[PDB]
């Protein structure tokens, strides 16, 4: 079902009280569908929206999530519920370990008779503090709590250091048929962040070319062997999260940039989400409604 998905990024993951530049409408959906994509996915920073005693979600905000869920999901499109930004348990994952369980206690509630359409991403990209020992013991009771409700809604995981791939070794996978395991993929980082003044350290970057050398198709292909070779061995589908470049790059780089990439998760049936629709990384304009042709037909042709 999965394959081509897009990113509504830098939307309903900012902070609570800052929100970022792009603001989400269903009109996001309906052109999301008609562009050919049958996935979309949601970051949303749910822990700044809790009791801070049973970390209770705002239900003003929670019916906001019921709002843009329900509309794409009626234009038939795959949904990602994906708790993105949870920055405090990077930093102390013991002291927010009961808030992360209680705020899947609510999701997995609140959605449990929604069409299967809808998916459960448990927390993006794990860094810092929350390592994998204890990462995967949070996965494995955050699984169980939504299960008692929603025994077969597909749950994606990922592993530790931003989903990265040379942690996928240190990911336990769940006894459970309907989990996808996600890595997120801006390799080589310098290229596709130049410019972006959200990834710390390459704001400043400037005029970083990618022209698919046979060395730079090596090592792409090289990298996404790791992660096929271990989806192999452990029986799961994988799911390239996120993928992307900046506008900031140069245009014919970002193009052979981003068709390279997701040839080479279609290659290897990984299903991918283009890293963001409408900010920094977008190929979309959310004024006029209109998409940047050039990087679409790298990613659907
Ligand atoms: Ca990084």
């Amino acid at each position: 079902k999965m394959k081509r998905g897009i990113n509504i990024g830098n939307a309903l993951e900012s902070p609570k009280d800052f929100p970022w530049d792009v603001k989400m409408s269903n009109k996001f959906f309906d052109d999301i569908k008609d562009a050919g994509f049958d996935t979309v996915r949601i970051p949303v920073r749910f822990s700044d929206y809790t009791s801070d005693d049973n970390f209770k979600i705002d239900e003003d905000f929670f019916k906001k999530i019921d709002k843009y869920v329900d509309y794409a999901l009626d234009k038939d499109l795959i949904v990602v519920l994906d708790l993105h930004h949870f920055e405090e348990i990077m930093k102390e994952p013991r002291v927010h370990k009961e808030k992360f369980l209680k705020i899947w206690q609510q999701i997995a509630n609140r959605y449990q008779k929604y069409d299967k359409k809808l998916v459960f991403e448990l927390l993006n990209e794990p860094k810092e503090n929350l390592y994998s020992q204890l990462l995967n013991e949070y996965i494995e009771e955050a699984i169980k709590i939504i299960r008692k409700t929603n025994p077969k809604r597909t749950i994606i995981v990922g592993p530790y250091n931003f989903y990265q791939i040379d942690y996928l070794n240190e990911l336990n996978i769940p006894k459970d048929s309907n989990i996808v395991v996600s890595f997120h993929y801006y390799e080589p980082n310098d290229f596709a962040f130049q410019g972006n003044i959200y990834h710390k350290g390459f704001e400043h970057l400037s005029n970083i070319t990618w022209e698919g050398t046979n060395e730079q198709m090596d090592y792409l292909k090289k990298r996404f062997d790791t992660v096929e070779n271990w989806a192999n061995k452990n029986n799961v589908k994988i799911f390239l999260g996120e993928f992307g470049v900046t506008k900031e790059a140069p245009e014919t780089s970002r193009r052979a940039w981003v068709k390279a990439v997701r040839e080479e998760a279609e290659k290897r049936n990984f299903s991918w989400a283009y890293w963001e629709l409408a900010s920094g990384f977008g190929i979309y304009n959310q004024i006029e409604g209109t998409w940047d042709r050039d990087i679409l037909s790298a990613l659907i042709e």
